[PDB]
This record gives structure tokens, C-alpha cells and sequence, in this order.
């Protein structure tokens, strides 16, 4: 058995040789997804995005390594006064899928990680967190499911760990974790459909044609958690899919909080994830809320869809 | 804060007033239920559906109160060698949701309890575990997601406990669970679109219209695990379903150890449950392994179903 | 393995063949020492001797099968309205060795079982917790130390469980605990010297000498709880020593709520427990707070102790 | 609350203002705290100091931060192959308090770390580990009891923490530990009576007259856990002593391994430790496994026993 931090010490060339930032990095990361997981698994025994941001915030600053935040909850980025020193930026999504504590089923943290701008010694400015998602230095996401997961990359694979109750350290379960060849399973909320872009409403009824020699029709899952969705994807294959519609021109989720680090952990793995015309990645950010539509998943899966968007233009 | 045993004890009246015995299954079930929890917890750090069988099958059988049990994975019945004098049979879905333990996706384990039709002191017979749904003077189900819990039924409603890791005790968390008023989520497979009965196409169609006056498009959620999709139904209201198809004539579910349990456990709740026609709990049992279509959760959204399968008949 | 639960069931023969009545009173019991536990494990994250009273008490209500109680803690008996049914009850010393919560020492809890003598229906009295020893049907205690553990008698045995934090059950680890053949081990508070009788100054002048044909001189071990004190003695050998002084001319114990179960425990073990001149389970109580001199563990040690208290009258 | 690895960031100005390293330090000892934690925790459901001695030297090694280690089981010292650069060296006893694992009594961990003498990039020598305990930039230790804490000190106070299980989390209980103004509790195994020095026999006396306006007769504690006696006589004030003897010429604790780290715990406290004569700390080591008379505590306590031993020589 291996745990997180011995894996991180491990890898010394990863995260640009910066193994003792990287450390600190993942222990506010890990104790604040401690907490969470704590406050979740007796939730039974909203308020708990609330929750989840208060503890990741006062975690991070407790590292000292953290210039500031930004948080899909907070309106404004949070700037760490005696922190100015520090030389790293985080965004974050404290707790992905609010629809689904009350019913007990998986939520999960996303984090996104940046090497500042500005000059070190002053305060951090919206500059520092507009960067384009090709500029992480890393990712990762926590899963609460059945057992606590984390994972993450700094750009040499994607990594992940279980959470071990016993212990009470995570321990490392798949050092690369990689899309399977192929896809067989599509996960949106189909009950927008007349809304969806016509190329993506074409690509749902190519999923579900009798084609046995490419495995269709596809099987249909969709937990209504950004991170348990991608990572089921990630383990057996598939493709996950948000795009625009009435309710949201520009698609519902965040570019900064959740398009790029998932983008970047999926491209890490092998796999590819667009607004369904260009690379997630190398959108340059507009502002720190702005949306985008998002397809992410097995390379082949997320092509048809663009191809699809190509040949049948307009929503 | 009140246990699941110090509410047993309190509820005399329930389970024809043989207090003592609902604790004794009780008691084997949870048991069972904590030991799969254990695995599953850390089952990054198939095979588990033979390790939760085993154990919930030895579990049983150590109250020396079941005279033998059903399960999903045997193919004949299990008659406990030295409890004839027992008086109850089990039926049980060891671990409902196969395809979700490794992506970390929530699986649950289903149980349903008959009173013996054969004399006491003789060994169970198949005609033990023949009996119609309505029979059943128990059922519930764990659902093993971001937290552990219990839900059962005796027919004065629905009991759902959380487990308390930091206790090792369940807790009672809601007792009189209840369908809302309206649902506005469906939950069913959309790949196998093409197959299903024309009626269920139809419904499929309805609930993605728009019409806000009825709460449409419903929202598309489906985990992959009838425990888990049924649990958030029930506290967010919705319908789950399953019907016929081509890999499946009958539906993929089996009437005695998943239809029956969850069916008695929605009518308890305010809820309906039927193969599109009939009442799933009237139905005379056939074979032990029968499967059966299933449409279960709102009383109203199980009715326009079964609506549109009159007025589109053949599948 | 095999839990307490199990093993109640499993011996039908002890407790005089009322196996439903032994399962609620344990049950109570393991769910008030599941509660201490979790306060004391995070005691650094008197006033627990008062938690684990209440506790204790509210548990043991919550059966619905003890008529009432007597506590170290209270001054009167504690009746049970509307529990004159029941025909049990129960004496305890909710939380021994108080001066070693800060301390991060073991501590534990003690239990007493007596079948009423008053009449079912009608509220219990002083009369029914004042039986000798020698009628207590049940009787054990629950160490909470490195790990934390419930031991028990009815009769036939001592039976000794470990708490599982992984699972949340008490399982079996000791089924027939015996005090070995010798005991070289001697506990007492040595401190206080100068006040104990000149019989128990000799025992220790004989515990010190050189005779390493009868393993001496002894070790000493005094832990400062009755509790853990005496399971140590009674897995290794050894004595336990609380005898009369200035500060308790009837020794500081509670002949009641402490020498009688602990008593009882030792005889089933194959050990003794006197108060220096007769059995302490053939004591006739005269208060219920009564306290007594107390010499128990292996067989000749305390005999030893007799002897010299016997040859060196007068304290 | 705060968490130990919060409060090393914190104290940037102890260990030399190397806080980095303390925390890879520190990091590797409360993994092998709760991996023993886990095994000792469930030991009912010899042996475990070999278990311990290898949990603790894998953790140390993985953290690629120390040279080498000694341990009290370990005849030879231990060079970590590819640590050469590591400036760091650790004596450790991994569990002190043997005779208490199968009795569910407290055991405990203790370490002491020192810088290196030789030049990096070369393996290690004894020359490392045989340095004076004065020398030590770190020592402390884990007690593993009713809860599991870890105690350390760089020289600036002696801070404590409790293992919190529900978030498997060391957190800060008491920055600065100190020993009460005056102890009354001295912990000695007093069965060796005749053995011991003719001070020490006085001291003991010393320690059981009647003289109120003094605290005596003092109360007797003695666990058999030089951790755990250490521990509740640092909290409440007290002394603990382990003279020469017969079996011991000069003690039966171990110089560097034992006495040292708890001398430099003891002095950081405000308290004492002695060999009876001189200085612990100031001691300069002979040999690796070389043995010494200890007494610790509360600074009067400790110089009483000077003073007995003083006035009555020969043991
Ligand atoms: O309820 P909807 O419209 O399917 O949206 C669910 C999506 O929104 C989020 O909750 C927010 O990003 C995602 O976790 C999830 O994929
Ligand atoms: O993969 P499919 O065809 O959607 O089937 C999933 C269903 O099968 C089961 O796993 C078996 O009953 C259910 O738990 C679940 O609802
Ligand atoms: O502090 P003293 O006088 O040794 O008394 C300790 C004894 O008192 C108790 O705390 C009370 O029974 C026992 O647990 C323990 O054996
Ligand atoms: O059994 P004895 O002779 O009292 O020795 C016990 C002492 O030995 C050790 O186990 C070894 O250092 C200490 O933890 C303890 O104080």
C-alpha cells in the first residue's frame, strides 16, 4: 500500500520538480475533502455547498502556499491577506451535483489549480484566474460515492486514490487511469431534448441505432453529477454531455470551475472534451462565471458529436 | 437520536405485534448490511455479489429464525438444516446495481419477507416462495451511497434509518417516508429506445413536451441501480422504469426478489407499482426466477403510463 | 467470527433459556457503551460519569424490558414508568475510574442484573436491588482502553467481545476467559500503606520477598481503574487489593454496584473475591450504598490474603 | 480546531525554521501512529513490536527525508539505501509497553530525531546515533489509549494532539503542556522493593509518611507503559522512576532510545530528568543499547529522589 503524500514525494519530476508545494497543495485538498465526506456520510443523521466552500477556503489559506481563490459560489475572487507571497491560484467548485445530498447520492469536489501572473508580493487580480485551462499546472476532483475517491494530474497521467476509513489516509488504487479504446455509454439529461442543439439531438439518435458492430444502441446513465458521471466514464468508457439550450444559452457549466480542470483530466487520460466545435482548453476566458457547452469522454464518442454539430449547424 | 432496534421496540403494533421477531431479522439484515458496507468502503482500496450473498445468506441463518431463504444468485431455494421450527422466509437481491461497485456508483441490497404456507418442522418448499407480493409482512432495502441506510416496511409505512460509522448503530432519520405530491423525473434506459413498447415511447415523448402547466420536460435522471434511482424518486418524487424489450421479454426485473420488495415498499408510501397493466403485488408467481415489466414511484406519472400503453398497444 | 448477537442466540441454555430477554438487556448495553466509547475517543477533541449515566439509564428504558435501576451516580432507585411490567433490573457504575478520562487511562463500565423479587405490575424497591450477590443473573463490564471490549457472565462462563469500528459490532474474541493456574501480580495503591490492616501489610512484605520458587517477589501493576485492573489480572494472573483505611473504613468500593458483578466475574473464571474474611457474593446488603473491603483474582493469592489477615488482626 | 500538519506551518520559527522537513518528519510518524493505531485497535479481533518496527521504518524511508534509523529492536543501525542526502537520523522504540498489548492496556511509540554529524551524501554511522540527548531537534511520542495522541517538541514547548477518527485527523488539544505546580503520584514497580537503591527504598518511604501540609502519603500509579505513566503524571503532576536492580544493573531503560526523547519532553514541560545524579541530556553515550537508572517529573519530585540518594548511598 502506497499513500497520497509518500506517492507525491515519489514523483519528484511531476508538477515542474515543485514536489514540496505540490505536497501542501494536496494535504489543504485531502482535509478539506475529509471534512466534507464527514459532514455527507451522516447528512442523514445548499447548506452544504456553503459547508464545503467555508472548509476548502480555510484550508488553503491555512497552507500558506495560496495566493488566493476563486469559488463558483463566491461572487468576487478571494484574495488571501499574508498570503501574497504565495505563487499559486485555485478554482474551485466545492460541492458538484447540489441535487443529489438530500437523496444520497454522489456529489464531488472540483479543483483547478494556476501559477500566478502578477508579480508575487502583491495581491491577486481576476488576471491571475482568466487564464485559458491550457495553463493548469493541475486538476482533480474528489468523489463521494459508495467509498471517497481523489484524483488528480499535473500532466503525466491521472491519478487515484481511495480514502481509507481504517487509516484514515488515502492510498493508491490506479496510478494511470486511461479511457478503455471505446465508448458505450452517453450520459445527458435527456428530458431537454427539443432544447438541444439539432446536431446534438442527432447524436442521440445515433446512440440509440441497432448497430451491433459498434455497439449501439449505447447504454444510457446519467447520475446527474458532473464528477460521478465522468469518472463511471473514465473507468468503463463514455461520453458525457451539457450543451446550451433555453435555459442556458451558453450551456449551464463553468468554464473556469468545471469545463477546464475535467477537461484537462480528461485529455490526461486519453480522452478529449470540447464545446463541441474547439478545444476546451484553449478557449480564452471572457469572464470568471462564463458557461460554456461541454462534451467530454472517449475520443471517438466526443468526434461524432462534433461531427454531428457539424453537419446539422444551428440549435 | 433513536436506534432502528429502540424503534422496533417501540413500534409493538406493527408486524402483527411479534416484536420480537422483527428485531431478530432485523438485526441479521443490518448486520449484513454493515459487513457488505465494510467491502464496498473500500473496494478501490461479480465477486462482490457472491460476498454479499454469502454473507447475508450466513447471517440469517444465525438468528435461528428464518427456516431458509431465496436468492437472486441461487438457482434453487436455501433450506437452513436445523430450522424447521422457523416460521419466516427470506427472498433477497444480495447486490442490486452489479455494474456500479467499481465506478464507485451507489448498489443497494433488497429483501422481502413471507410467512411459511408449509407446517412447521417440515423443510420450506418452493410454494414458500410462490407467494403473490401481497403476502409479504416485510420489506426494504440499503442503499449503500455517500452514506449508508435502511428502509423498510411492514405495512403501517415506509422507515428509513442512516448508519452512524461513528456509533456503528442505525438511526432513525425520517419515519413516515412519502412520495411528494407530483414528480418531475423519469428514470428509465433511453439507449434501448428503439425496443420498448410502443405505449412506453410515448410516455418517453410526453415527458419531454413542453408544458410548464405539468411541470414538462421532466428532468432525466438514471443511476443504473433500482435501489439508488427508487430512494431519490421517493423523497423527490418521479417514476423508474423498466419495461419489456428485446433482450428482455419480460423485463430484465425478477417479481419476487426486486418487483415484489420495492412494490410493497411504494404503495406504503403513497406510491404505485405495475407491469403496465396489472398490480405488480396481485400477481401470481409463476416461476421463482420470473421477470416482470416494472413501473414504480408517483401514483400519477405510473397512471399516465399505464394510459399511454392502453391507447398505443403492441410493443 | 461471530458477534455478541449471535452468541446469545447460540447459547439458549444460559440465562435460564430467556434468550429474547438476554438479547435486549446486552443490547442495551453495547448501545450505551457504543456512546461512551465515541465521547471518550475524542475526550481531548466527572462530567462524562454523568453522560454515560444518562446514557446507560435512557438505553436501558428504551428496551421496555427493565423495570428500573440503581446507579453509583444516583441517590434513589430509578423506577421506570411504565416499564412494571418488566421483571429485570439492573445496578451500575456507569463510568469507573473517573481520574483516568483526563488521562487518556482506561476506564469502564460495570454492570448488575437481578430478577425483581416485588410483585410484575408493581413498582420496584429498594428490596430489589438489595439481593445478595449470589442471586445477580447476569453480570460484566466494558473496558473502553486501546480497544474497547464488553465481558460478560450469566452462569456458565465468562465471555469476553471486541468492538469492530470497522464493522460496528461487537465480536467474539474469548469465549471461556480463566484466571491461570498463578497469578504474580499484585494491585494496589501503595501509597497507602501506613493505613491498611497489618494482615494486608504483611501480604505485601510477602509479595516483595525473594522466592523465585513461588515467582517472588510479584510485579507490580495498578492502573487506577477496577475495570482494567482486573481484566490484565484476570488474562495474565494476579490479585486486586482495595482493603479498608481512614478515608473508607469499609474500603472505598460499592459492595453493590462494583464487588458483587466483579465478584461474580472472578468465580466464573475460576478466581475468588472476598473482603478479606467471607465471600463477597453471600454478603447481605444492608444499604444500597453500601461499600465493602475487596480482595479478588486468582484463587491463592486471595487466599493468601485471608491467611495473613487472619495471623495479623487489627488494621 | 486546528490540525497538526496546520500547526507546523504555523510554528515557522521552531525546528530551526525548516518547516518543510518537520512536516515530512512529523507526516511520517502519524502514518506509522495510525497504521499501528489499526492493527492495536482491533489486536482482541511480541508480535505487534515487530509489526510496528517495520511500519515505522517503511514510513520514515518513504518520506526520502532521514538518513538512517536505530531501533530497540534492531541490534545493528538501519542506512536507508538512496537517503545519503538525507540530514536526518531518527532512534525510535516503536512499542514501549509490551506486556500490556494482550491486556488492552496502553502502549505507546516513541521517537527522538537528531541532525547528522557526518557529511552528507555518505551513509550513515553510529557516530550519528550515539550523540548526547542535548543534541535532539525533535522528540516526542504516541500514546495509543482510550484515544490515540501524539506528543512532540523542537524546544519550544511541548504541544499535543488527539487522533480524531471521524475525520482521520490528528488535531491540536493543548499547545503548551507544562507540569502542575506540584505532583502527588509517584509510578514505580514497587514489587522490586528490596532490589532497589537504598535511596530510592527511602524516597518510597519518603513518599507513604502521613504530612498533609506536603500532599503524602502520595497516590501510587504504575500502568507497566513508560508512555502512559509519563503521560498522566505530565497532565496531573507525578514522578516515574525505574531504578537499577538485580535483573538491571544500571536500569532497564534504554539511554537513547527511551530515556532521551522523554528527558528532552520532561525539561520542555518544566519538569526533570535524572539517572538519579546527573542530567540525563548531558549524558555522552557509550554505547548503542546502553541502559540507565531514570527519574522523571515534576522538577521537586525528581530532586527529592537526588537528594534520598544522595544522603543514602550504595544500592
Ligand atoms: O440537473 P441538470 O440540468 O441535468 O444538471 C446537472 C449538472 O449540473 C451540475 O450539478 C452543475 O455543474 C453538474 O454536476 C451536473 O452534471
Ligand atoms: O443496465 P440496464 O439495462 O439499464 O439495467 C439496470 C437495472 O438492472 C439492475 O442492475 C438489476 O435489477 C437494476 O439494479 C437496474 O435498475
Ligand atoms: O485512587 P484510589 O484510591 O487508588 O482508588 C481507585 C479505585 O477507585 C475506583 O475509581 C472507584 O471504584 C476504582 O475504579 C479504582 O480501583
Ligand atoms: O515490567 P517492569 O519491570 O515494571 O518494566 C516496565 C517498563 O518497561 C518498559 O516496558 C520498557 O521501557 C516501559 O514501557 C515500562 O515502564
Amino acid at each position: 500500500m502506497k499513500t497520497l503524500g509518500e506517492f507525491i514525494v515519489e514523483k519528484q519530476h511531476e508538477f515542474s520538480h515543485a514536489t514540496g508545494e505540490l505536497t501542501a497543495l494536496l494535504s489543504a485538498i485531502k482535509l478539506g475533502a475529509k471534512i466534507i465526506h464527514r459532514d455527507i456520510n451522516k447528512a442523514g443523521l445548499q447548506k452544504l455547498d456553503l459547508f464545503a466552500n467555508e472548509k476548502l477556503k480555510a484550508a488553503l489559506k491555512a497552507r500558506d502556499i495560496v495566493a488566493g481563490i476563486a469559488s463558483e459560489e463566491e461572487d468576487e475572487i478571494v484574495v488571501f491577506e499574508g498570503c501574497e507571497h504565495a505563487k499559486y491560484v485555485v478554482l474551485m467548485d466545492p460541492l458538484d451535483g447540489s441535487s443529489n445530498i438530500d437523496v444520497n447520492v454522489s456529489v464531488g469536489t472540483i479543483f483547478s489549480i494556476y501559477r500566478r501572473v502578477t508579480p508575487v508580493g502583491t495581491p491577486v487580480t481576476e488576471e491571475d484566474f482568466l487564464q485559458p485551462g491550457n495553463k493548469q499546472v493541475a486538476a482533480g476532483y474528489v468523489v463521494y460515492g459508495s467509498s471517497t475517491m481523489l484524483v488528480y494530474t499535473t500532466g503525466c497521467g491521472v491519478h487515484a486514490f481511495t480514502y481509507d476509513p481504517s487509516l484514515g489516509v488515502f492510498c493508491l488504487c490506479q496510478e494511470r487511469m486511461r479511457f478503455p479504446e471505446k465508448g458505450k455509454t452517453y450520459s445527458i439529461n435527456e428530458g431537454n431534448y427539443i432544447k438541444f442543439p439539432n446536431g446534438v439531438k442527432k447524436y442521440i439518435k445515433f446512440c440509440q441505432e441497432e448497430d451491433k458492430s459498434t455497439n449501439r444502441p449505447y447504454t444510457s446513465r446519467y447520475i446527474g453529477s458532473l464528477v460521478a458521471d465522468f469518472h463511471r466514464n473514465l473507468l468503463k468508457g463514455g461520453i458525457y454531455l451539457y450543451p446550451s439550450t433555453a435555459s442556458h444559452p451558453d450551456g449551464k457549466l463553468r468554464l473556469l470551475y468545471e469545463c477546464n480542470p475535467m477537461a484537462f483530466l480528461a485529455e490526461q487520460a486519453g480522452g478529449k472534451a470540447s464545446d463541441g466545435k474547439e478545444r476546451i482548453l484553449d478557449i480564452i476566458p471572457e469572464t470568471l462565471h462564463q458557461r460554456r457547452s461541454f462534451f467530454v469522454g472517449n475520443d471517438h464518442m466526443v468526434e461524432d458529436v462534433e461531427r454531428f454539430i457539424r453537419e446539422f449547424p444551428d440549435a
